[PDB]
């Protein structure tokens, strides 16, 4: 599995701030934008987007304060994300695209086609967020952690002075073990610890046991659209997961329309880290095949 990131960086100003995005693949058709969650970058996707590259433009921009991405004095909640999003697709000039999303690029990404629905010709996603009705559809090796991120006091000590969920969370949200190589890279947007205010508001956005309200009614909404539309969908899963049990998976393959659904082996969160070839290349073949009538 590559530890390299070899991709130029391409940056674009957005709302007065600047964003870093990859772009590598072919200027004409549909491009494929990839969105990364917490608390990654677009590192996430670099063993991914040479599957897709030669047939398909692939724009993977890291999120406002994270990756090479400018770090203004924001509170990072999911609204600040959703406006920065938003103006960064405008600002690339992007009419149609293919999304590949996942974790809290899942909801950017769902949020976007809900409201742009015309403007998505497919979706692959993974992880992603969706509500939690109580503490215990949260798998429980992560519970006690995730209900400590959710304070003010005791989660900000653990996220910001401790860099818990660089050092901590993140190894443990894959199967593998992480090289050395591949955390310096995880942990290089994070190293002063007044950068980390992203990676604690995200966690206390999460839509569990009904809480943050807003947040609840958002993701209900576009899960209502998700499962409304007849875009394509492409759903990867892995044994045990974290946001998506494999029961989840194998009910929402049946329930959202025109959805295929891959087995990716073991994983938790990262899918991407433990099995980049199988997604890779699953997401090229499956792009194909959106070219086909039928
Ligand atoms: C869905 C969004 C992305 C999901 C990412 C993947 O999710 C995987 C789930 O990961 C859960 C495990 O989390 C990290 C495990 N872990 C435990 C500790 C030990 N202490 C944490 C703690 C304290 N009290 N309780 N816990 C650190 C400490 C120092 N001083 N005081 N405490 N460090 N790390
Ligand atoms: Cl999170």
């Amino acid at each position: 599995i590559g530890t390299g990131f070899p991709f130029d960086p391409h940056y674009v100003e957005v709302l007065g701030e600047r964003m870093h995005y990859v772009d590598v693949g072919p200027r004409d058709g549909t491009p494929v934008l990839f969105l990364h969650g917490n608390p990654t970058s677009s590192y996430v996707w670099r063993n991914i987007i040479p599957h897709v590259a030669p047939t398909h433009r692939c724009i993977a921009p890291d999120l406002i304060g994270m990756g090479k991405s400018d770090k203004p004095d924001l509170g990072y909640f999911f609204d600040d994300h959703v406006r920065f999003m938003d103006a960064f697709i405008e600002a690339l000039g992007l009419e149609e695209v293919v999304l590949v999303i996942h974790d809290w690029g899942s909801a950017l990404g769902f949020h976007w086609a809900k409201r742009n629905p015309e403007r998505v010709k497919g979706i692959a996603f993974m992880e992603f967020i969706r509500p939690i009705p109580t503490w215990d559809e949260w798998p429980e090796f992560a519970r006690e952690t995730f209900q400590a991120f959710r304070t003010t006091d005791v989660g900000r000590k653990l996220i910001i002075d401790q860099n818990v969920f660089i050092e901590g969370t993140l190894p443990c949200g894959v199967v593998r073990p992480l090289t050395e190589v591949e955390m310096d890279h995880y942990r290089e947007p994070f190293l002063n610890p007044v950068d980390r205010e992203p990676l604690w508001r995200f966690p206390n956005e999460l839509p569990i046991a009904g809480e943050p309200a807003n947040i609840v009614a958002l993701v209900e909404e576009y899960m209502d659209w998700l499962h409304q539309s007849p875009v394509p969908k492409l759903l990867f899963w892995g044994t045990p997961g974290v946001l998506i049990p494999p029961a989840e998976a194998a009910r929402l393959a049946k329930s959202l329309p025109n959805c295929k659904a891959v087995d990716i082996g073991p994983g938790l969160n990262l899918l991407q880290e433990d099995n980049p070839d199988l997604i890779g290349s699953e997401i090229a073949r499956w792009l194909s095949t959106l070219e086909i009538s039928g």
